[PDB]
């Protein structure tokens, strides 16, 4: 619970809760403008959105590996 919901909160550039595919693309290599190559980034959050809209909300990363 705890590392999981520290990271992914981090990860929402505040959103209400959810993270979209331009905020990912900015934020991924952390210091700044700094995502290098598109497809690493464009690969893992369309792995990570289940359905959501397109966009992911809290519940969905952290019942992917946490599901209980």
């Amino acid at each position: 619970e705890e590392e999981i919901l520290r990271a992914f909160k981090v990860f929402d550039a505040n959103g209400d809760g959810v993270i979209d595919f331009d905020e990912f693309k900015f934020i991924m290599q952390k210091v700044g403008e700094e995502p290098l190559t598109d497809a690493e980034v464009e690969e893992a959050m369309k792995e990570a959105d289940e359905d959501g809209n397109g966009v992911i909300d809290i519940p969905e990363f952290m019942d992917l590996i946490k599901k209980s």
